[PDB]
């Protein structure tokens, strides 16, 4: 519900927000 995925890694989150600051961590 509300899935935001990662597109670098298996990670789904749940806010937008959270996505936009995972993908800019997820450089690696
Ligand atoms: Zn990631």
């Amino acid at each position: 519900s509300s899935d935001f995925c990662c597109p670098k890694c298996q990670y789904q989150a749940p806010d937008m927000d959270t996505l936009q600051i995972h993908v800019m961590e997820c450089i690696e």
